[PDB]
């Protein structure tokens, strides 16, 4: 849907990446080069997500844990196990 600064201010559901042309995506031209915000280069230095750390992206193939923390595999990223960017 749209987002950003192209697209109204939203921001994207399941926290994606948001492109420079206003649309939510998970893959490389909305989140790396081509991304406007919650982008990959955007994950904070402790890896840590969720609301207390206000909704942070994780960085490329990381999601964010039902425990706070952004990493790679299923132990974040599936089902149960993962918040957003999933």
């Amino acid at each position: 849907q749209r987002c950003g600064s192209q697209g109204g201010g939203s921001t994207c559901p399941g926290l994606r990446c948001c492109s420079i042309w206003g649309w939510c995506g998970d893959s490389e031209p909305y989140c790396g080069r081509t991304c406007e915000n919650k982008c990959w280069s955007g994950e904070r230095s402790d890896h840590r997500c969720g609301a207390a750390v206000g909704n942070p992206p994780c960085g490329q193939d990381r999601c964010c844990s039902v425990h706070g923390w952004c990493g790679g595999g299923n132990d974040y990223c599936s089902g149960g196990n993962c918040q957003y960017r999933c």
